[PDB]
């Protein structure tokens, strides 16, 4: 097997799970220890459905830019035992492009799927059903309903997770590393 598609397998089953919660059905990226971050849309509770059963939400943490303004994306501590294979080292530093992209989706309705959205690119601002968001990138792939949370990834490097589309293109709140020291 190649390089490629073993790092997009095993970020699958260390680190990408399936998820519920009072709004749907999401993919969840699990960071490091406890830590794991979601879409903020999602709106995770005191409790979310994991996999197979219902987990405790010791803190969630809505991230917001110097402006205040919306970054689309929910830090969350889990009370687990598990401690998530350590990711971070995988996050670039700064909010990054990439080439030929690929959208890791894991959800009770798509799992394993993955998605080849193509390149990657510095988007910034965006109207999220009513919502001004910063911080996005961009692919020009028609993105749907229920992939949220996916995990945009691209030679060995996590760099975004997603969080709408018009249809034409698709969008991710950017990651870096700092989200997650
Ligand atoms: C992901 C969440 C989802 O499935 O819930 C809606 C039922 C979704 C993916 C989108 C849908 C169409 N194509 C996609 O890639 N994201 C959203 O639906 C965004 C929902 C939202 C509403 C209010 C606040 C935050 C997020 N909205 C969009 O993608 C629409 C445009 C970016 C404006």
């Amino acid at each position: 097997m190649g390089p490629s598609l073993d790092f997009a397998l095993s970020l699958l089953r260390r680190n990408v799970r399936q998820v519920q919660t009072d709004q749907g059905h999401f993919t969840m990226l699990g960071v490091r220890d406890r830590l794991a971050v979601l879409p903020r849309h999602s709106q995770p509770g005191k409790t979310i459905w994991i996999e197979h059963k219902l987990v405790n939400i010791l803190d969630a943490v809505e991230l917001v830019d110097e402006q205040g303004v919306n970054l689309e994306l929910t830090l969350i501590t889990l009370d687990t035992n598990e401690k998530f294979r350590d990711i971070t080292k995988f996050i670039p530093e700064n909010i990054s492009t990439a080439s030929d992209a690929t959208l890791v989706i894991n959800t009770e309705h798509m799992p394993s799927m993955f998605v080849p959205v193509g390149d990657v690119v510095q988007y910034g601002f965006l109207n999220l059903s009513g919502k001004p968001t910063h911080r996005t990138m961009m692919y020009n792939f028609p993105t749907k309903a229920g992939q949220c949370g996916g995990v945009v990834t691209s030679v060995g490097k996590v760099i975004g997770i997603h969080i709408g589309g018009n249809g034409r293109q698709g969008f991710c709140a950017g990651l870096k590393r700092s989200y997650f020291a």
